């Protein structure tokens, strides 16, 4: 509350740090589904269905102009490529089993990384 702090977490090296994990993410074999927008002109369904699109080339320019205001903001962002993935893609299919893989190896280096 006012002039009551709690002590000052580092987050100096967060930028650089979620930057690291999107790397990782970016070069995984599994991110293919993911590394840029769905086409919302050729891919029926999309446009009307998920609300807030979301993919890595998106994060990583937002994440190299300012746009996250904490590392919060970052993984949300990267989850909702996850969900986003979920509600369009049957679990058995190589989309659907890209998503599954990739939120868990992105959680584990959340974890590893800031936890």
């Amino acid at each position: 509350s006012m002039s009551v702090k709690k002590p000052k977490r580092d987050d100096s090296k967060d930028l650089a740090l979620c930057s690291m994990i999107l790397t990782e993410m970016e070069t995984h074999e599994d991110a293919w589904p993911f590394l840029l927008p769905v086409n919302l002109k050729l891919v029926p369904g999309y446009k009307k269905v998920i609300k807030k699109p979301m993919d890595f080339s998106t994060i990583r320019e937002k994440l190299s102009s300012g746009q996250y205001p904490n590392l919060e903001t970052f993984a949300l962002d990267v989850r909702l490529v996850f969900d986003n993935c979920e509600t369009f893609n049957e679990d058995d299919s190589d989309i659907g089993r890209a998503g599954h893989n990739m939120r868990k190896y992105f959680e584990k280096k959340w974890t590893d990384t800031f936890k």
